[PDB]
């Protein structure tokens, strides 16, 4: 298994990265330091995670210690929904760069296709609990992302949580300057995304799988929800390979030519999760894992379901 995948800008993206959603500031600096020490070179960040300063601390320390050089790292961040207005995009990117202590991002994503009312609150709600949209649209936000590439702030741009019609809208823009390099989407054995992955890969867009472990730590989890990491069928596949369930869940998307970004702040798990380049899932294992699909999505938000651009009404 080759460790990097070629993007449309000629750059190579590591297929395994470290996720940072719900990595608390008081723990994420150590997580990123350990990750770099054990071989991670891709870190998935976002302004909405409220920890970019502490991620940046770790990166800065490992650059100063001469453990890695900047060109070897692949740092991803994302434009939050309250910054979709064309006049707000650059500032949002520069805030992320300042927090991360970087002079460029390797990849910058539109975090969701939905623009929200600008302001301090990340999730601005009306008095009845509905998200308050902004009068923004995907194509104008994309054009503002393109300017970031032209100014050297980011090397590549992409999208996240876009359905295929939303991807198509960008692809079909006449004066398109840059195609999206990546679509980052939820993907795991309970949400295998066959149709959207086929679509994106057919269009030369690399897919990154988020929540590959099923995001057990997500704040809206209900005790009756399915649990990937505790699924005895997946456990049995892992035992056959003398691997952990998490290792199987990370290797699975890798064998579908996806990038994958498992999150941990636990040093032993950060190290375990990287040890996925030394075994292979069989054809039968892959078929079995794909067969667990239930179209079950962990990242969904009821308050956002009436937004005009909410992505999950479409089949894919
Ligand atoms: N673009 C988007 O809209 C979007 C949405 C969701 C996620 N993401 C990105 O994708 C990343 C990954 O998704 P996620 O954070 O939702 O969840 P995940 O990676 O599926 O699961 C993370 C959870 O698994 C635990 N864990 C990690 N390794 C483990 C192991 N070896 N054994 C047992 N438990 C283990 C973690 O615990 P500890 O940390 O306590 O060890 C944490 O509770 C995010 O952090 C974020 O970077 C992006
Ligand atoms: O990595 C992540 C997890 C994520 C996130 O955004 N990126 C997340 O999917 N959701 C759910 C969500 C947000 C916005 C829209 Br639109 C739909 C939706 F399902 C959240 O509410 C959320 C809340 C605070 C976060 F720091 C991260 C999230």
């Amino acid at each position: 298994m080759a460790s990097r995948i070629l993007l449309n800008n000629g750059a190579k993206m590591p297929i395994l990265g470290l996720g940072t959603w719900k990595s608390p500031p008081g723990q994420v600096t150590e997580a990123v330091k350990v990750a770099i020490d054990v071989g991670y070179r891709h870190i998935d960040c976002a302004h909405v995670y409220q920890n970019e300063n502490e991620v940046g601390v770790a990166i800065q320390e490992k650059l100063r210690e001469q453990v890695v050089k900047r060109e070897e790292l692949f740092i991803v961040s994302k434009l939050w929904c309250t910054y979709h207005e064309k006049g707000l995009v650059k500032g949002a990117c520069q805030k992320t760069l300042s927090d991360l202590k970087l002079d460029y991002l390797d990849l910058y994503l539109i975090h969701w296709p939905t623009g929200f009312k600008p302001g301090k609150e990340f999730f601005p709600l009306d008095e009845s609990g509905n998200v308050v949209p902004s009068d923004t649209n995907i194509l104008d936000t994309w054009a503002a992302m393109e300017e970031l590439v032209d100014e050297g702030l980011v090397k590549a741009i992409g999208i996240s949580n876009f359905n295929h019609l939303q991807v198509e809208m960008i692809l079909n823009k006449p004066g398109l300057k840059y195609k999206p390099a990546v679509n980052q989407i939820e993907c795991h054995p309970y949400l295998t995304q066959e149709k959207l992955i086929q679509y994106c890969q057919s269009k030369g867009i690399v897919v990154t799988a988020y929540s590959p472990l099923g995001s057990p730590d997500r704040p809206w989890a209900k005790p009756e929800d399915p649990s990937l990491l505790e699924d005895p069928r997946i456990k049995a596949i892992a035992a056959k390979h003398n691997k952990t369930t998490a290792q199987v869940l990370i290797r699975f998307p890798m064998q579908r030519n996806l990038v994958v970004i498992p999150k941990s702040v636990t040093p032993e798990r950060i190290a375990e999760n990287f040890k996925v380049f030394d075994f292979e899932l069989s054809s039968q294992d892959m078929t079995t894992l794909l067969s667990y699909n239930r179209n079950w999505r962990v990242c969904a938000l009821l308050s956002c379901t009436s937004h005009k651009d909410y992505p999950f009404h479409e089949e894919f």
